DNA sequence: CGGCAGTACTG
DNA sequence: CAGTAC
DNA sequence: GCCG
């Protein structure tokens, strides 16, 4: 990282466009800081600056500023409501929108939000546990949730693949929450178990809350909630479950894997080769209008493995600590 | 000019 | 749907 | 914000 002096400016800037909701310019902030982050060598020159993919001149002449005059003069000029607005969207549940309607009706404390704010269930949940959402857990701890959901998992059927994707199979040590994928070999067996697994993991206990469960729905893809180990010292872990059909098992732990960046880069890519990438398949002959819209459903293509994916995408493959982006 | 990933819940 | 999220 |  030789361009740090130059990043923790961006990164400023970066959050402050994310949280006022200008996500495009802060996505181009955020590709260009990380371009810097992943840079061999210190910038020295605005031409030195462009040539790095992710910094134009716009982006060059703000390194140069952070360089010479040792200081973006942008960094000065940001709205006080900033800080009010990524304490507000730190809830989960709540967005840049929710977060901007808030802080337009006089919020500006979590004691406000609590006290006179409408919150929705989910965001109700997210600020009831906001410290424990925004804490990491190690990844051994990471270890024992996939575990306990892989027991209460197999428990019905031991079949039941079970496995913790996200940051945890990327390898890092810390995990912002657990991500665990359940499919089953046989193709057909993962039907309709949300019900069954969710269920058992209540029954001890184990999950505190729901964020994201469409139950009533046998077509359920994803859990999204709370948790939290047993014992002392434990905290509430956010805790995501995918039950995916085996044949988009690759797609599906591919996608789950990440990282985020990672997957929009892939799908960017199959897009150009008139491929298209999701969590469920990759495909090929989609058509699309001039607004890059799918408008040809296109063909799905056998992707038995993760390899196939990167294989069919023209890519060396690349191991889970590989795309940590 | 205009896309920037593709998808799944919620209310 | 807009919002939020993975 | 960047880039085709
Ligand atoms: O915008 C997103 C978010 C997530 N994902 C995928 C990749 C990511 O690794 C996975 C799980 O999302 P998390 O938000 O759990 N991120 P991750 O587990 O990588 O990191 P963290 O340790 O913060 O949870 O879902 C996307 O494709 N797009
Ligand atoms: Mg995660
Ligand atoms: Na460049
Ligand atoms: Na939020
Ligand atoms: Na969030
Ligand atoms: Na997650
Ligand atoms: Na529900």
């Amino acid at each position: 990282n030789h361009n740090l002096h130059i990043t923790e400016k961006l990164e400023v800037l970066a959050k402050a466009y994310s949280v006022q909701g200008d996500k495009w310019r802060a996505l181009g902030y955020a590709k260009a800081i990380n371009a810097l982050k992943s840079f061999h060598k210190p910038v020295t020159s605005y031409q030195e600056a462009c040539s790095i993919p992710g910094i134009g001149k716009r982006m060059a002449e703000k390194i140069i500023e952070i360089l010479e005059s040792g200081h973006l003069r942008k960094l000065d000029h940001i709205s006080e409501s900033v800080p009010v607005l990524e304490l507000f969207s730190n809830i989960w549940g709540a967005g840049t929108k929710t977060a901007q309607m808030w802080y337009q009706q006089g919020f500006r404390s979590l004691e406000d939000i609590r006290s006179q704010a409408s919150l929705t269930t989910q965001q109700a949940i997210g600020l009831k546990h906001y410290s424990d959402f925004l804490e990491r857990m190690p990844r051994e701890e990471a270890t024992e949730i996939e575990q306990t959901v892989q027991k209460a998992a197999q428990a019905f059927n031991s079949g039941l693949l079970c496995v913790a994707c996200g940051s945890y199979r990327r390898g890092k040590a810390t995990c912002g929450d657990v991500d665990v994928l359940i499919t089953h070999p046989d193709g057909r067996s993962h039907r309709g178990i949300f019900s069954r697994l969710l269920d058992s993991l209540r029954q001890e206990g184990f999950l505190t809350d729901d964020l994201v469960s469409q139950e009533e729905n046998g077509q359920q893809q994803k859990y999204l909630g709370v948790c939290r180990l047993p014992g002392p010292g434990r905290r509430h872990r956010r805790l995501d479950i995918i039950v995916v059909p085996y044949s988009e098992f690759a797609c599906a732990l591919l996608y789950f894997t990440g990282s985020a960046h990672f997957n929009r880069s892939m799908r960017a890519l199959a897009k150009t080769k008139g491929m298209s990438l999701s969590e469920h398949a990759l495909s090929t002959a989609v058509v699309r209008n001039t607004h890059g819209a799918k408008v040809g459903p296109g063909r799905v293509l056998p992707t038995p493995t993760e390899k196939d994916v990167f294989r069919l995408l023209g890519l060396p493959y690349r191991e889970p600590a590989e795309r940590d982006w």
